[PDB]
């Protein structure tokens, strides 16, 4: 009669890496990583996003006549933009502020456009000003939710325009400056040299004097027209006073909506779905902590790593091989019931069985690590991403940096999470079926003989009630032992 | 007569976390964590705070009439200030470059004051100009340590002053311009039109040119006031001229005290205690590593991680659960000095007994480890606590951001070093009794039986010497081998 | 007979740490710490650096007399400056945005200069005009790289220049403005009163107005120079129109060779040396995952720690103390040829022995674990450091507390992957020989006796090739059972 102490093994070919050893086969794993997108633009929560086209965040803001799809535009999830925008500034010029201008756009979600400076109230300028750079079918034309004011006969007088915000949220206005190229299109545009443009409200205060020199041509025109932009708080003035030289405005943009948005620089178009995390490349539909898609994302995003494979072992170390023997010379294939259990064979017949015991405490203690490894991992949302002028490189540099490093910082962190575990795993799932076998050693004592291989041989003729009572643990020693010295 | 070797037990509460276990019951704990405070704002190292009121920096740097009680200020450990503060710029305006005055005076106290250009060398223009924003008694009135230069009779000649920095030390100069509301106001105050204010210094070369434009109306007025300020070396001069519109300083400000301060944001006042580290919430009084009670903090302070629970395993799994029998079956309450140790019952009595070695030996290394997870972290002068304009939400963001990371970084590893730590604890112990179980087993032979329980049964007579040498690795197995023969 | 089991001891006296013991003397260890350099400055792989000297790299770029070394460099690796320089300024002034163009320094490895506006050109002009500060020889002179463009007669008209980039890369220009003193200077030079400066490009518009006004005297002058850069594309103009007080560029620098590079402050000189990885100090000469010379290296350099001490343990436990005994008592000093073996004592002589599956077992899991834990680290070239000016007090402390909280990460990661790793290897060695332990005590069953100290005693007589037989696990049982029946 035997009675043997084993694992079990299967046909899996799975592979992980712990710290003292490589491409170790396990019986079961995880892979807590994944790598596969949808490669598609869509819907994030319902809310189909921006897209802006060929047209910049300026010409949408301005009014480009080449961008008049964006004349009325509803409430977004996020901003699809090109890396190179054609339809931007038709005039040529410059933008103040401009990335401060996209960070705040990063998180508004909505906007009201409000006609706040009518274009018929200037009834002592002409208000019909058009340049060819932003021609419309061959004939001039100009931003549409701006305003050129030009002399009106051969008088340019004072030109003053006040707006209160009764709105009922902030505002954005956006004003402009011309600066020509020679003294005589000044004369012809407004009959004065030596003017002003001047904007205050009640924390803003600007003087602008035009530029006069002559400049590469840029479109065609070696003119410059440099806009600039503040945000009217609830219940505040803005005022505008001229002597010439500026590009009034007519409509500002209240923020009704906000939120957590992001501007995503692609070439994509927008696709029917519904995601939850978007990515510049594709959608992404997991659970796990980590991924390797992209690092900008935006969404529900669990966390980018510069690793190609994370497998956490969860099972036993797969040695197939097994007059049968126990443990010290491999699992058994045939034991599909379990983790660890025990063979007998006696008169009646051989089979196998499983320690319900001990399987279902290194279950546990397995399914809390992997649980503690996923779970203690804050995620929030994180819509990164940041624009720097090629006057702030040593910004861009400390931005990249602190990603770069972070980025490291949390991959370092992964693997030697992963390596260490995996060994401790491997080394504790030894040890039970060890002490497995040091309990049954102990509760038989002198009954048995070792054959070495992990079986006890039975001094003792053991029925199908004493296997019971040698796996249940209850295993009474001064009944056989009478019996048992006889034989021995 | 009979030998066991088991633990000890008590009737502990105390709960500890794993890797593998969760509320795990152990006979000792240490909590490295602090989660109170007193809920006063008080002294550090003896030397008070400089409390604002409802001051603002630029309001006491100035002179507003409203806070006289701050034109002689002793040395300060940290400066409180209001989140809003009421009593700012009383004349309408702004301060350029404010908040690198505040990054400056993080790390400045005391500030000597110094009179540099007195208000009666100004013998060519009126010195006594005042509004009705800055109003004493009904009266108008202005700040106290600026000078609001304006025409004597009908003439405003150009107004030219110089210091030399003959002091001691760096040298804080603030000046200001005034940009009127009118044409009528400027000549009014000035008679002159097309006026400038120049300020120079070896490394400073600043003009001025007013902006006369209607505004809206702040504190009842449509003009404002600019507000810049300098750095002066020492053996350096600075030189003043201005053909009308400036607001002469008339007092500096003497760097005397460097050293590690901070401007701490709160509402509350001073109470009479004494502390060594100071939060917005209260004092905290402690010698434990971490803390969890407020980030921004001043003063010598553990570090700051968001967790609320962070207790160290220093002793047994309480197990309470008692022929006395093993370790196998639980720990002892009858163990009351130490963690490992013995249980004889011989003829002339019975008790248990310690093992001082192995006892000794656990807790020097439990000491070891805890002193290590303690003193591998660093702390020093931290004054986490910046400000930043409307047109900086970029930098803002970037700090929000590196705070965030470096924070969870920290909770991160704290957390998982102690499940790792209590894990390998609770290892450590039961390695260690059934190490001294082998170890006693291999001594005593075959002169005993194993029972199965972690008892041995003598076949001779042990009395107390034999014990004793039992428990005192002396035992003379030769001595007892004959007799114990014929017993078996 | 007798056989016995232990392991490996020698002379050895290096000590590694753990986190429950300090100070472990073991057989062999580790360092993967670097502490050494060279004290010099040396060549980054074969290309040696641009040695500055005492001058500034305004002095450099803008012409200093007294830099005239330096009027035309070859290819270098990295920039050497002084913290202070001599060299810099002569004439009095400023230079707006010098970081950002330190920082495009620290990424060019080569400069072409070109003649773009040559000084004969100036044909209306007076080109011949110089100062005291900038004296060579007791005579006036100016920077070599500029124009001094000054009244011909008694007239100065209107000065035109342009330039179109058809070099072939990206272009470097440098203009200036001349701030007189009084009146009496500006009139002297340029004649006229109420001058500009116009300098515009496609993406440039600027411009400036001379500012007159009594200043402390440096280098004994009251006037100032400003001087102003930009980046020149490809195939594009710049436009120079001035009234006044314009110091033309005669030179343009063309960025010839692109890479990775940065400047060092050192007030050391170069010498004869070749390196790859280069600190302040000294260079490095090493194989290692970590060093603690200098953070701010240039080139690829292991991980900067503050720790004074990482050491990894590969071998065992230095216990010294040896009829012959077994593991119990200590390491065998006899021993040579292996970490775990035998000593055999039958009749024909004696001697030690060294099992050979379970030291390779071994071997290979030590060096896979130093392996893992030195090739995980990223190492790339992080020429690391930048220059902020004296109202960038913000993000120069953001950039120092991203620096130090990175490194501090980084130390605490070593210092724990290393503390915990040499507690693991420790355990590893005492379970490998327990294990080979039992391994001969279950395969030798009943024919032998334990001695209590690590030796198994026959029954028996064995020779040398029923030794040899049991060391290589083929021990029959069946053959000695009749007469290990016998003597038993
Ligand atoms: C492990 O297996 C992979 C293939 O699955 C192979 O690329 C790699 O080199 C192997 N590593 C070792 C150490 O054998
Ligand atoms: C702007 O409108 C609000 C509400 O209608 C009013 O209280 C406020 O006085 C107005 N502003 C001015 C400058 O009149
Ligand atoms: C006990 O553990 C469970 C998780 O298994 C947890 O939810 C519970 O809060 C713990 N008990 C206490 C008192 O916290
Ligand atoms: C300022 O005073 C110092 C001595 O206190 C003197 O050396 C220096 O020349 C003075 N400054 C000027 C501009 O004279
Ligand atoms: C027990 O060991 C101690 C060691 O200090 C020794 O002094 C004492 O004599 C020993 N007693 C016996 C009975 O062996
Ligand atoms: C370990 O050795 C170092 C010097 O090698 C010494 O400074 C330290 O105190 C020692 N520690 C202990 C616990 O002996
Ligand atoms: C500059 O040169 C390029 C190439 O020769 C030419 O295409 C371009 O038109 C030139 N610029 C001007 C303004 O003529
Ligand atoms: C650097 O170290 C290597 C050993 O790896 C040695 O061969 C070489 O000569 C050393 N070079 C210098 C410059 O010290
Ligand atoms: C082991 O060595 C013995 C010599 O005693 C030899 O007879 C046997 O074949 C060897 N076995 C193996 C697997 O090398």
């Amino acid at each position: 009669d035997q009675i043997c102490i084993g694992y079990h093994a299967n046909n899996s070919t799975e592979t992980v890496d712990t710290i003292l050893e490589r491409n170790v086969t396990v019986t079961h794993a995880k892979d807590i990583l994944e790598k596969t997108h949808n490669g598609k633009l869509c819907k994030l929560n319902g809310i189909p996003p921006l897209e802006l086209g060929d047209c910049s965040i300026a010409g949408w803001l301005l009014g480009n006549p080449e961008c008049d799809r964006l004349l009325s535009v509803p409430e977004w999830s996020y901003i699809m933009e090109k890396e190179n925008p054609r339809d931007g500034l038709c005039y040529p010029g410059s933008f103040n502020d401009y990335e401060e201008l996209k960070h705040l756009l990063s998180s508004v979600k909505h906007f009201e456009k409000v006609k706040i400076l009518p274009k018929d109230r200037w009834t002592q300028h002409t208000t019909t000003g058009g340049s060819m750079a932003c021609a419309v079918s061959g004939n001039p034309s100009f931003f549409r939710n701006m305003v050129w004011l030009t002399k009106k006969g051969s008088n340019y007088p004072v030109a003053k325009g006040s707006y209160n915000n009764t709105s009922g949220e902030q505002m954005l206005i956006i004003w402009g400056v011309h600066h020509p190229n020679d003294e005589t299109e000044q004369r012809t545009l407004y009959q004065n040299v030596g003017t002003y443009v001047s904007v205050g409200t009640s924390t803003l205060n600007k003087r602008s004097t035009p530029d006069i020199a002559t400049r590469p041509k840029v479109n065609g025109l070696g003119s410059r027209m440099e806009f600039s932009w503040t945000l009217l708080d609830m219940w505040d003035t803005i005022n505008f006073e001229s002597t010439g030289n500026l590009i009034a405005p007519e409509y500002g943009f209240k923020i009704s909506k906000r939120g957590s948005s992001g501007i995503m620089k692609t070439e994509g178009t927008l696709e029917n779905c519904e995601t939850k995390c978007q990515t510049p490349l594709g959608a992404i539909n997991t659970t796990l902590p980590f991924h390797n898609v992209h690092p900008l994302t935006i969404g529900e995003c669990p966390k980018y790593v510069k690793s190609e494979k994370l497998v956490l072992a969860t099972g036993l170390r797969n040695v197939p091989q097994i007059a049968i023997a126990g443990f010290i010379e491999g699992g058994w294939q045939g034991m599909v019931d379990g983790w660890y259990g025990y063979h007998h064979s006696n008169d009646q017949g051989s089979g196998y069985a499983a320690d319900k015991e001990s399987t279902q405490k290194a279950f546990d203690g397995i399914t809390n690590k992997v649980n503690s490894v996923i779970e203690k991992m804050n995620t929030q949302f994180e819509a990164v991403g940041k624009e720097f002028s090629n006057l702030e490189r040593r910004l861009e540099n400390l931005n990249k940096k602190m990603e770069d490093g972070f980025l490291d910082v949390w991959t370092y962190n992964a693997e030697l999470l992963v390596l260490m575990e995996n060994e401790r795993t491997l080394d504790f799932h030894d040890s039970n079926v060890k002490n497995l076998y040091d309990k049954v050693r102990m509760q038989l004592r002198d009954n048995v003989k070792e054959l070495g291989n992990g079986c006890f041989e039975f001094y003792h003729k053991c029925d199908d009630e004493c296997m019971n009572s040698v796996k249940n643990g209850t295993y009474d020693y001064p009944k056989y032992e009478e019996e048992s010295k006889l034989n021995r």
